[PDB]
């Protein structure tokens, strides 16, 4: 009981946006909070959730599987507004000029997921494979994790996946910065809409200073220059306050795919 405290503000993610947006945002969170707060970037859903449950980091921003995945553990700060809405769709993407009617056709592909634990990335995709009785290792010849929304965009385009499962707000964005590598691709599928990749804090922390600073910090993002200069980098419109119920479609496919296979 004797409290250990960080010598700094830990904001955690993955690497979401390129490196000079990433410098930004941490230049805005320390502007908005009032001292320093450092970006910690990890690769894989599974760190910065488990570094967020075990107290080494003040909040991170996660995805809405993880999240419900340690719901008990986990407070939700506030959900990215993206298009005027709190919500996003996964794409299952093929290269541009792949002659397929649907789903179905992608048996036997090499698929590239971004992440075992991210929603867009690779639960969506599960739950096309577990209502229809077969899994990743049955239905593809290969599937692999790329870690990274914009690599599963690259491994299709690229021609080393044949087909891909990404986060549908990052395939927007990416049409806009990097129209030639995305005109590589098309999607194929377009899922139901769930609840945009929160911010969360530990469960512990609802009393915290640091982490009502940075709620404040994101639901005011768009009172001053370079909080909206950082949302026009990344297509976002800000923040809004959310409950649990916002990634209830999140847990039903989780629990449907638990109760198939």
């Amino acid at each position: 009981s004797e409290p250990m405290r960080p010598g700094v503000i830990r904001f955690g993610l993955t690497p979401v946006a390129d490196l000079e947006v990433l410098d930004e945002l941490q230049a805005y969170l320390t502007q908005a909070v009032g001292q320093e707060v450092q970006l910690i970037t990890q690769r894989t859903y599974q760190e910065v959730t488990a570094l967020l449950v075990s107290g080494n980091l003040e909040a991170a921003w996660i995805c809405g599987y993880p999240f419900m995945k340690f719901r008990d553990e986990l407070d939700l700060v506030a959900t990215p507004l993206w298009r005027g809405k709190p919500v996003y769709q996964s794409y299952l993407i093929v290269g541009r000029d792949r002659d397929i009617a649907g789903f179905e056709d992608c048996q036997g592909d090499i698929h590239a997921f971004s992440d075992p634990d991210s929603n867009s990335g690779y639960l969506v995709t599960k739950t096309y494979l577990a209502e229809r009785g077969v899994s990743e290792e049955g239905f593809f010849r290969k599937s692999f994790f790329t870690y990274g929304h914009r690599n599963v965009i690259r491994a299709v385009a690229s021609g080393l996946a044949d087909s891909g499962s990404v986060d549908g707000y990052v395939w927007e964005v990416m049409k806009t910065t990097e129209p030639e590598l995305v005109a590589k691709t098309r999607v194929l599928v377009k899922s139901g809409w769930h609840g945009f990749p929160p911010v969360a804090a530990a469960a512990g922390q609802r009393k915290s200073q640091a982490v009502a600073r940075i709620r404040s910090a994101l639901l005011d993002m768009n009172q001053e220059v370079l909080g909206r200069s950082v949302l026009t980098r990344l297509q976002l419109d800000g923040f809004v306050e959310t409950t649990a119920e916002s990634y209830d479609s999140i847990a039903a496919n989780m629990e449907r795919v638990r109760r198939l296979g």
